[PDB]
């Protein structure tokens, strides 16, 4: 029906044919308290979205409303609400939609690590409904983890850093990023990019590193102080040799990424920081010997505080990503899925034309 | 003959026969413009003396000196000799015997992981001749490699610290171990011991980590603030969840270290150092995700800066070490040897008594 009982939205029917999704109505998640209802008015498409509605991540409940770098205006707001948020207000939600709020993590900034950790799509909430919004007309997300959209950003712009872009940025800064420092980034993909972007605007010599030499171009377009070939290197470890503070890994995939290799170009105390989450069948290996005086780890999506220093990054230091865009509905998500698998993304996809797709 | 024709050790003969180090002479090293010569008064027994001489670095060139914890008083200083050392100086002497000491790993106090690193023994120097000195009336150190013991540690007791201690001392200097930070050292053996006591000597909360209850006492008596029993306690991490910003690991090794459990007692930032060296070829495999926000990796030895440091550390909170001392000679040594490929060892051996054994 409409906004309020009912919401729409182009949902995956099945992980054989997700790159099929069709347009579907559904019942909103309970509305609670601090809860906030926002129209979209554009998305990105995150790798996640790929792995998801594909079902590398295992047997996921449909239908399925994917999507999760979401820009929109505040339609209503929740009864103990409490942050500024006006109705009318171009916002934006991200990858995470829920925290305890209460645990020393949440208090600290670290909502990401948080046990009761619920991500925008495809999980269930205590009460049992399973997260959806993103590709759809309306969103229901907490209020804390809404935020406001710098007025100076373009929608189509600003979308992508909402998770792609905070989950490079949370492992930069945590990690020295910054001035004088020597950054690496594996993985050209949607989020290596504004990772490389990020990189710059935070001060440091940049790298990026792929495999093959296609994205050698755009990479110094983008401002990378340099370019590495994997095919093309033979050993750049041994070649690079103590050149990296921090290499952050934005691969979709894992296999093609030699971590017995990397730490020979971490500098004394260099840290390596993986991004990336891939198929279920994946691990992340290496020959130990080889961590000497280097560190690698994991990271998650970033604090919602360090979302809106993003946010203020960009918008100051004004950034620009690459986007492409595409009409929400069903052949647009058709493309943009279809694209992506084929890696034929000049960085990023943003669904759009959300209003002139949905109507009532 | 004697001391400047060559030396006399307690010397390897086979990794077979490794349990019994038969007595020989040998020609000291070259002495260079920066060397010094000396006749070392006491040594520190270190696991990784067993593990040299059992070959599990691999057939090495016989015969082989080892002990690389070496204690004693200045004899002769290079012609070109310029730290300020002078002659019968109480000074030590472990782990580390060169560096290039001209690239920036070492002007940065790194000399552990520089490129030209040379160990205490079984390595060959720039010119060939392989690294001896430890259990013998002598050793032949370059003078950056030599520091001066502090004049109120028992020379039985400043030994150990020279490469067991330093070789923890690091990780918690290099990892912030201090007043407020929470240390949890796993492997309560003899350089897990020396880490309890400066973790707590440094101002940290300090856990214990073992898998039976059998050192429960003795931790609490070297200062720790708690005790944990891996196998005792079944699920740990989960019962310790969110606590450790820090764990230095003595154990076997890293890939021992159950991260289907150990992370998740890491609050997020943690760091979980290895102090255990890996295979050259050994392979990890953790999931993607299973290092959320806490980073693994080891470490080698210290910088002399932090070797000192150590000292003047021990020497003012004055701190002693559980050490047990015996004879510097064949006997001993066996003893020795004997009972650390056993755990036999109240944390620390230290083979005095050098004056009554070799003589002239
Ligand atoms: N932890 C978190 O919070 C979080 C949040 C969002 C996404 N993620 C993870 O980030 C990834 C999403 O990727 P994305 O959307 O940023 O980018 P994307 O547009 O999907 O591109 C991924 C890029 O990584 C590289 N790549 C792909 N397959 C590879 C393989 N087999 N071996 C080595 N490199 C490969 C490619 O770059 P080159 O060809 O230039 O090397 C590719 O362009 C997913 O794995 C997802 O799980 C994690
Ligand atoms: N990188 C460097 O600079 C450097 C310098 C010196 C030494 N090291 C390394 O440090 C180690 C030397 O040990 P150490 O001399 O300090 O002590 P040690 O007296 O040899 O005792 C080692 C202790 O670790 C634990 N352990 C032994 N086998 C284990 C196993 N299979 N699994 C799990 N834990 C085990 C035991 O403690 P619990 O029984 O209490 O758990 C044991 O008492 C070597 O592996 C060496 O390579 C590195
Ligand atoms: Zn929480
Ligand atoms: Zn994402
Ligand atoms: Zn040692
Ligand atoms: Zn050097």
């Amino acid at each position: 029906m409409s906004y309020p009982e009912k919401f729409e939205g182009i949902a995956i029917q099945s992980h054989e044919d997700w790159k099929n999704p069709k347009k579907t109505k559904y019942d909103p998640k309970p509305f609670y308290d601090h809860d906030i209802d926002i129209k979209i008015e554009a998305c990105g498409v995150c790798g996640s979205d790929i792995h998801c509605a594909a079902g590398h991540w295992g047997n996921m409940k449909m239908p399925l409303v994917v999507g999760h770098e979401i820009v929109g205006k505040v339609v209503k707001l929740g009864p103990k609400s409490n942050s500024g948020l006006k109705v009318g207000q171009r916002v934006g939600v991200g990858a995470q939609v829920f925290s305890c709020l209460e645990c020393d993590r949440c208090k600290n900034d670290n909502e990401p690590y948080c046990t009761k950790f619920v991500t925008t799509y495809s999980q269930p909430y205590e009460d049992g409904y399973v997260s959806q919004g993103g590709y759809a007309n309306y969103v229901r997300v907490h209020e804390h983890f809404v935020v406001p959209i710098p007025e100076n950003i373009p929608s189509h712009l600003a979308a992508p850093l909402l998770c792609g872009g905070l989950t490079v940025y949370s492992p930069l800064v945590r990690n020295g990023c910054g001035p004088g420092k020597k950054v690496g980034i594996v993985g050209l993909g949607g989020i290596g990019s504004m990772g490389t972007l990020i990189s710059k605007a935070m001060g440091a010599e940049t790298y990026v590193i792929s495999r093959s030499s296609r994205k050698r171009e755009d990479a110094m377009k983008m401002g990378a102080d340099h370019y590495i070939a994997t095919l093309e290197e033979g050993d750049w470890g041994e070649k690079y040799f103590d050149t990296f503070d921090l290499i952050v890994v934005c691969a979709s995939s894992l296999t093609d990424i030699d971590f017995n290799i990397m730490p020979k170009a971490m500098k004394v105390g260099g840290r390596i920081v993986s991004i990336s989450i891939p198929e279920q069948h994946e691990m992340l290996s290496l020959k130990p010997y080889g961590l000497k005086a280097v560190s690698i780890s994991y990271s998650a999506l970033g604090s919602i505080k360090e979302l809106n220093q993003l946010l203020k990054l960009v918008s100051e230091k004004d950034i620009k990503i690459w986007v492409e865009t595409l009409p929400v509905g069903e052949a647009g998500v058709h493309e943009a899925f279809e694209r992506m698998e084929k890696g034929d993304v000049r960085y990023r996809f943003t669904l759009v034309g959300y209003d002139k797709e949905f109507s009532d």
